[PDB]
């Protein structure tokens, strides 16, 4: 889903650990 493809990245970029 669109919300499954978008949020996916965000969550990641919101980590960079």
């Amino acid at each position: 889903s669109a919300a499954e493809a978008y949020a996916k990245r965000i969550a990641e970029a919101m980590a960079k650990g």
